[PDB]
């Protein structure tokens, strides 16, 4: 299993977003951790990315692109396999650091967005979605969004996107027998990974409402999030940047 060594090889590690937690909640403390959780997490991702098979064969300005449209989804969805994995979906397991329980959720006004984030925490139970499906699933949602008017070389992409499409099919293959089960269990994951969009476009709308009025909220945005999300991010909210979904 070749591919599966490699994702399982380059998985990122454990990320901590440096929040005081002996410190009483507040939105603006809540929001800042968790921005300065994204600028650290994307750097990981970023290097993730870059190590994934066959990455390297995208133009340079395309690995930029999907890497800066789908952070959110990417992020999100490993979110909520550690909230699985660590508390059995019972909170919001950003990092070590800011584990959020439902006051927190409240706290941080995106309440109705944190209970979206746990129910597809909720579905890697019911699934019963193992580590291979998730880190192939995952790998999958960097090439899951691009620019209605296509990417530089939209001819790699698609190539790659088969690709780890074929693979995620082996891994359902495999350690299975039933032809129905696999056809199955394929729609099943495509739905799942549809499920993510959603969520990631709710996520895309606060994050973008929150940097225009973070001056006033006292929010803090680091660099590469104030520049992803003021020039990246609208291309997505406007139309000119969509999600590649399995189902209509
Ligand atoms: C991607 C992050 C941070 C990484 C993670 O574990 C998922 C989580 C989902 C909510 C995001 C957050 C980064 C900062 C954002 C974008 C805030 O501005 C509003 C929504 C937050
Ligand atoms: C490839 C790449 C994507 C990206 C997003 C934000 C900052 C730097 C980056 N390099
Ligand atoms: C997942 C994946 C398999 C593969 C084989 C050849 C070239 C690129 C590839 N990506």
């Amino acid at each position: 299993p070749i591919f599966l060594n490699v994702l399982e090889a380059i998985e990122p590690g454990v990320v901590c977003a440096g929040h005081d937690n002996n410190q009483p909640d507040s939105f603006a403390a809540l929001l800042s951790s968790l921005n300065e959780l994204g600028e650290r997490q994307l750097v990981h991702v970023v290097k993730w990315a870059k190590a994934l098979p066959g990455f390297r064969n995208l133009h340079v300005d395309d690995q930029m692109a999907v890497i800066q449209y789908s952070w959110m989804g990417l992020m999100v969805f490993a979110m909520g396999w550690r909230s699985f994995t660590n508390v059995n979906s019972r909170m919001l397991y950003f990092a070590p650091d800011l584990v959020f329980n439902e006051y927190r959720m409240h706290k941080s006004r995106m309440y109705s967005q944190c209970v979206r984030m746990r129910h597809l925490s909720q579905e890697f139970g019911w699934l019963q979605i193992t580590p291979q499906e998730f880190l192939c699933m995952k790998a999958l949602l960097l090439f899951s969004i691009i620019p209605v008017d296509g990417l530089k070389n939209q001819k790699f992409f698609d190539e790659l996107r088969m690709n780890y499409i074929k693979e995620l099919d082996r891994i359902i293959a495999c350690k299975r027998k039933n032809p129905t089960s696999c056809s199955r269990r394929f729609y099943q994951l495509t739905k799942l990974l549809d499920s993510v969009q959603p969520i990631a476009r709710e996520l895309h709308q606060f994050t973008f409402d929150l940097l225009i009025k973070s001056h006033m909220v006292s929010v803090d945005f680091p660099e590469m999030m104030a520049e992803i999300i003021s020039v990246q991010v609208p291309k997505i909210l406007s139309g000119k940047v969509k999600p590649i979904y399995f189902h209509t």
